[PDB]
């Protein structure tokens, strides 16, 4: 996309979870289920405002634990998330750490979806003992989303791709240039 950052409506994931995410990338948090996305899908990098990942909807299947190989299931549900967040590349980190030359985590997954625990998401998609798995996600309507957004937290807070035909498109926008 505008960018270069790599952002597809469906493909192959990370998963993990996290808490906290009442004040997040886009500048609106969400009430229902909501994930962050790694840098190179949000569309934005720390501090430069929200990316065209923001406000989009997709369901997200986990279909292997890394970490217990030879756990054959069984998995959670498949939930839809909107994604409000940015997941960063960080250094001594794999995860989210995906950049246009190196489109892959240590898992192989070319996206990460962080899924918010506070909401109640993670409870749906994470088996006891099975907190970081592997999948795909494919981006849906924001119908299939229950919830309701949160106010804006700053100006320029997004989450307009709530309303945006699946990519390839633009609600929001990439601001610069994915991380190399």
């Amino acid at each position: 996309a505008t960018g270069g950052y790599v952002q597809q409506a469906t493909g192959q994931a990370s998963f993990t979870m996290y808490s906290g995410c009442g004040s997040p990338a886009c500048g609106k948090a969400a009430s229902g289920f909501t994930a962050a996305i790694n840098q190179l899908a949000f569309g934005s990098a720390p501090g430069l405002g929200a990316g065209d990942a923001c406000g989009r909807c997709f369901a997200l299947t986990g279909n292997h634990d890394p970490y217990s190989p030879n756990y054959t299931g069984p998995f959670g549900q498949t939930i839809v998330v909107k994604v409000t967040d940015l997941c960063p590349v960080q250094g001594n980190q794999e995860f989210c750490g995906q950049t246009t030359s190196n489109p892959t985590d240590q898992h192989g997954m070319p996206f990460h979806f962080d899924i918010c625990e506070d909401t109640g998401g993670s409870a749906k998609f994470f088996p006891s003992g099975h907190g970081a798995l592997t999948g795909t996600f494919t981006e849906v309507s924001c119908s299939q989303w229950s919830g309701s957004d949160g106010g804006q937290l700053w100006n320029g807070a997004c989450l307009s791709g709530e309303t945006a035909p699946n990519w390839p498109s633009t609600a929001c926008g990439n601001k610069g240039t994915a991380p190399s």
